[PDB]
């Protein structure tokens, strides 16, 4: 409801529509002139010009029909999974069944199969075991009309029916071949040569034994063997490869795999029929942990008198795993060994004639293959935690360990580490044994070092993670409650293994105080029994439509991966979800922008009211350029691999008609309203289920409290963007245009804010020259440095006044962007805008909150990330929460676990976590300093004010000299000067040199100035400042100060001349104002308009 339009948006014609129509799901105004028709397929119809609203209509009608053949046939209605495999059947797509087991995919398959036959098509249903191909053939028969002939093929074949499948299969009078695995690879020509509508595989797993198979089954759905190898010959290669666009291949269904899908062969089906075969992603999880401080066996037996039933002991080792074992038989427990007689006591598990299993670490999992057990596994214990060891002498150190020591010494060189025995060798010729495990101690952060044992322990948080996940999965829908313990007595290995769950999993492990036995054994009993109960179904499907390709990889991370699928340009990934599936997909940035030619530089004037108009983004990859008019080529390179926007917006209608709900995750400010509403209204048309989340943390909990505040789009918002990029294109044009007359160059003026920084430098270094005056330091004996007016003569400095109080010393308050861009860029010598990439790469891989903000607001969670790090580092008591701000649309920039940099630091080398640079983590460590500053108790600080006499001149300096108690001191320096004391001090030596009292500007500098003006945004800030360096207007000199260019001078010399009213600081600080007040719905959206048209109107005037 923004008066806008958007050159591709009528659902009908494909063509241009108004903002307004679009949300009314109505096509554009040529299409269908009546406002409000009465069915908008049949009014279309009657003028004549219904063209490809008739594709959405039959696809509702098509997936109708299959869902009344599916309730007529079955019981009832289908589930969640269901109905996003049944919208993907009418499209004729293929995809992996992305579900929990126990949800009937062999029941979907069956009524696919049967719902074609009724159309003619044919369909070939593949199973792995010959039983279960007589199983699903005895099941069609009775499902099926007599019209209906299906045909099926066993181990245990008769001589009569055995030659009637084999005769119709040559005469293609067949509608269903239901035949087994083993089949494919033995009749693989046969297969090829025929073209099925459907195919549907039970088990991947028994297909992809043979890579043969893969060939078989694409060739059965119709793709030819030359499309063929040519994919493979490009996946080969690397690169993706892009299918024919006219090409009509059959559905091919497939189940999700159990184990690897190793090889690159599988990657066929991603290219070819567009989508990803990888096994399930368990992330879906419900687990209490608790941690008991000792192995004891005491506590054991009371936990297992507790729980009763379902406990899966896991033992570190064979040898204290027997010993467990026979405490236990001790005790009459129906406890069973994996180690001697697995098989049978397992199976007894497995029915329930053994309450408690103890299983070992390295081999439970390997033994289990195949049978996972949801429903018996509840409680799991953990006889110590699951961690891998390194024996830390010498002649037995790892590769990793010796990486990190001989790099931090030098030793070695930063690329590939040599053979493990050459850097063995080094070690050996440099270092002592004693001294190589004290290196291990001081440089290894994250990991337990222990001296006397000679042992380096690492917990193994994805085996912890894996082993829990056995007491918590979805069984008939439900995500099942389930409880870890650990019986670990080491504190360190327990805080190390504490925040790798943290890191991983999000997750937490409580203590045995805080844990309530017998609500937790409530809870997993009683989730069990809702399990057990029809529940009937409750599964959805909701879609996530990011913006960026960093935040929906992070997504994936938390949420699972297990399929990709394909859609133009546009990758939608999937995950299995306790609430059903979600898919999500990135946008690859904006969709939609001004155009350059139509009325007043792209926004028209229709009844008096600017409509601006909007055409697709299009990115060319190969040169970067991005143009906005519909060509071919591009319109730089003239290159024809273009990133087109339009089929970005095309793939995202023909998704929304799959899934149930849908959200669109852009970041919480203005630039990311405008893309959710640009969305929104495309897909209006399409769907009525659209909303919009706020993710201020790429996180589970970042997602979760996200979607607790749900809402729809926010003009006053979107309304704000369209303003700022208004302006700046108006401004913009106008002004580089007026520059084009003088200079020739092409863009000059990127809008008013940058103007205004120009003329701030320009006007500096008159105001950096003047302001020269003659200084001279003098060292003091017992003393501190002095910096004083020249021409000081006098030898002796006499201290007059002498006052000693006590302060408790307030920290900074967290950093917002300004902050942030100021000191991070000061302290690491880098851009602003390399330092703002860095904190938008940290925020999108969902390690720091929101970076666009200007609030230092704390939110009581995010206390609680510096408690909990206080509480590990061991110094909780210096923890004083801070909220700092009550106002503020974001908080402030902090780190969202409670992990520092040297500990992130560590996990990377690991690899748990990845794409961190060295960058990243400095950036990372200040902010999580001053963040912890901001959360730590006052300094208690002892000052001195002192009033000396230099020259008769009355000097005072205000000092610290002594530190009663320590606060956030371990986080941010506080420097103690030496004390003072009534006595005359003699200048030891005198400086005499010439100091500017007023400083050049630096980038830093750049963006204080511009939070202290009023001017800039926190999502402009480092922008403004590096345009200026793009367009050679500043540079950088020896020292890092930016300083104007000689080209910089005379642009802002004619813009002073001519158009100073238009860049003067105190109209861009007023229309920034306005802006603000546009985005609380303060202002007048149109209003603002006319004053911006009033505005340029005189600018052109002159
Ligand atoms: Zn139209
Ligand atoms: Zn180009």
């Amino acid at each position: 409801a923004v008066n806008s339009k958007y050159h591709h948006s009528c659902i009908n014609c494909g063509g241009l529509n108004t903002d307004e129509r679009n949300e009314r799901g109505l096509p554009c105004e040529v299409c269908l002139p009546e406002d409000s028709p009465s069915d908008i397929y049949r009014a279309l119809l009657e003028r004549k010009t219904l063209k490809e609203y008739r594709f959405y209509h039959e696809f509702w009608n098509e997936y109708e029909d299959f869902r009344s053949f599916f309730k007529k046939k079955f019981g009832k209605d289908l589930t969640g999974y269901q109905r996003l495999w049944a919208k993907r059947i009418v499209q004729g797509k293929s995809f992996t069944m992305v579900a929990p087991t126990g949800v009937g995919k062999t029941t979907f398959g069956m009524m696919t199969a049967l719902w074609l036959a009724r159309k003619g098509k044919k369909s070939a249903l593949v199973f792995p075991t010959v039983t279960l191909v007589k199983q699903t053939l005895e099941r069609l028969q009775k499902l099926a009309d007599e019209k209906v002939k299906i045909f099926g093929f066993y181990s245990s074949m008769k001589k009569e029916e055995k030659e009637k499948f084999e005769k119709s299969f040559e005469e293609d009078d067949y509608h269903i071949l239901v035949f087994s695995t083993q089949f494919v690879s033995k009749n693989r020509e046969k297969l090829s040569q025929k073209r099925f509508d459907f195919v549907f595989v039970d088990d991947v797993d028994a297909v992809l034994k043979a890579s043969r198979n893969i060939d078989t089954l694409l060739m059965m759905v119709g793709i030819p063997e030359e499309i063929i190898r040519k994919a493979f010959s490009t996946i080969k290669q690397g690169k993706i490869y892009e299918r024919p666009k006219n090409l009509k291949p059959g559905i091919l269904v497939v189940s999700s795999a159990t184990a690897k899908p190793r090889g690159i062969r599988p990657l066929l089906f991603r290219d070819l029929l567009n989508f990803t075969v990888g096994r399930l992603v368990s992330v879906a999880r419900n687990i209490t942990h608790v941690r008991i401080s000792s192995r004891s066996k005491e506590k054991l037996v009371e936990l297992l008198e507790i729980f009763r039933d379902g406990i899966l002991i896991f033992a570190q080792t064979e040898e204290e795993g027997k010993e467990l074992y026979e405490y236990l038989k001790r005790f009459k427990f129906n406890v069973g060994e994996t180690w001697s007689e697995f098989e049978k006591n397992f199976e007894d598990f497995k029915v329930g004639k053994i309450n408690i299993l103890i299983g070992v670490q390295a081999y439970y999992g390997k033994l289990t293959r195949g049978v996972d057990l949801p429903e018996r596994i509840k409680y799991v214990i953990f006889w110590g935690t699951p961690s891998m060891r390194f024996s830390l002498e010498l002649d037995k150190a790892p590769r990793f360990v010796l990486a990190r020591v001989l790099k931090e010494m030098g030793l070695i060189k930063a690329q590939e580490n040599p053979d493990v025995e050459e850097l063995r060798k080094i070690a050996k010729e440099h270092l002592t044994q004693k001294e190589f495990v004290e290196k291990v101690k001081e440089m290894f952060r994250g990991v337990v070092v222990k001296d006397e044992d000679l042992e380096l322990i690492i917990p193994d948080v994805y085996t912890y993670i894996q082993a829990s996940g056995r007491s918590s999965r979805i069984l008939n829908g439900v995500l099942v409650k389930g409880v870890s313990v650990i019986f670990e007595e080491d504190e360190e290995i327990f805080e190390s293994l504490k925040t790798r769950l943290l890191l991983i999993a999000e997750e937490e492990i409580i203590e045995e105080a805080e844990a309530n036995w017998k609500e937790l054994v409530h809870e997993v009993e009683e989730s069990r029994r809702r399990s057990e109960r029809e529940l009937t179904d409750t599964s959805r499907s909701l879609l996530i439509i990011v913006e960026s390709p960093t935040k929906a990889e992070t997504l994936s991370r938390f949420l699972g991966r297990a399929s990709s699928r394909k859609e133009r340009n546009i990758i939608v990934h999937e995950a299995v979800t306790g609430e059903g599936v979600i898919l999500f997909t990135a946008t690859r940035g904006h969709v939609y922008d001004l155009v350059t030619k139509g009325g007043i530089h792209g926004v028209e004037e229709e009844n008096g009211k600017f409509v601006p108009v909007y055409n697709s983004l299009k990115r060319c990859r190969d040169c970067g350029y991005q143009f906005t008019e519909d060509r071919d080529e591009c319109p730089v390179c003239s290159s024809k691999n273009i990133d087109d926007k339009t089929e970005t917006l095309r793939a995202l209608r023909e998704i929304s008609l799959e899934a149930d709900e849908i959200l669109v995750a852009t970041d919480p400010d203005v630039e990311g309203e405008k893309i959710s509403w640009d969305v929104t209204q495309y897909l209006l048309p399409s769907t009525r289920s659209l909303r919009r989340i706020e993710m201020h943390e790429i996180t589970r909990y970042g997602f979760k409290k996200a979607r607790e505040s749900v809402r729809f789009v926010d003009f006053n918002l979107v309304k704000a963007q369209i303003v700022r990029r208004v302006q700046d294109r108006w401004i913009g044009f106008e002004l580089s245009g007026k520059l084009q007359k003088r200079f020739g160059r092409s863009n000059l003026s990127a809008g008013r804010v940058q103007s205004t920084v120009l003329g701030w430098i320009v006007e500096r270094e008159e105001e950096y020259k003047k302001s020269e005056k003659d200084f001279t330091l003098l060292v003091l004996e017992n003393g501190v440095n002095l910096e004083v007016e020249g021409k000081i003569a006098d030898d002796v400095v006499t201290v007059v006044e002498l006052q000693e109080a006590e302060e408790e010393k307030n920290p900074l308050p967290p950093y917002t962007t300004s902050s942030a861009l100021s000191e991070i860029s000061q302290k690491l010598r880098l851009g602003v805008q390399e330092v703002m990439d860095i904190l938008q790469d940290l925020f999108e891989k969902g390690f720091i909150t929101f970076h666009r903000t200007d609030s230092t607001r704390i939110s009581l969670e995010g206390q609680n990330v510096a408690r909990t790090y206080l509480r590990k580092i061991g110094k909780e008591d210096i923890f004083m929460g801070r909220s700092w701000s009550t106002e503020g649309a974001h908080e402030a920039i902090r780190p969202v676990k409670p992990i520092d940099a040297r500990e992130l630091e560590e996990m990377i080398e690991e690899g748990l976590i990845a794409d961190l640079t060295k960058k990243h983590l400095r950036v990372y460590e200040l902010i999580f300093n001053r963040f912890l500053a901001s959360q730590s108790a006052a300094v208690k600080v002892k000052k001195q004010i002192v009033t000396v006499d230099v020259d008769g001149k009355r000097m005072g300096i205000e000092q610290i000299v002594e530190i009663l108690r320590d606060g956030w001191n371990l986080f941010v320096p506080l420097t103690v000067s030496p004390r003072f004391e009534h006595r005359t001090y003699k200048i030891k030596e005198k400086k005499f040199y010439k100091k500017h009292t007023v400083p050049l500007f630096t980038q830093a500098s750049i963006v204080e100035e511009m939070k202290k003006r009023g001017i800039g945004r926190p999502s402009t800030y480092a922008k403004i400042v590096e345009v200026l360096f793009r367009r050679g207007y500043v540079y950088e000199d020896k020292y890092k100060r930016v300083r104007p260019t000689r080209f910089g001078v005379m642009v802002y010399s004619y813009l002073k001349e001519r158009y100073e009213k238009y860049v003067t600081e105190e109209t861009t600080r007023r229309l920034e104002e306005i802006m603000d007040k546009v985005e609380r719905g303060e202002e007048d959206y149109q209003a603002t308009l006319r004053l911006l048209y009033e505005e340029i109107k005189s600018l052109m005037e002159e």
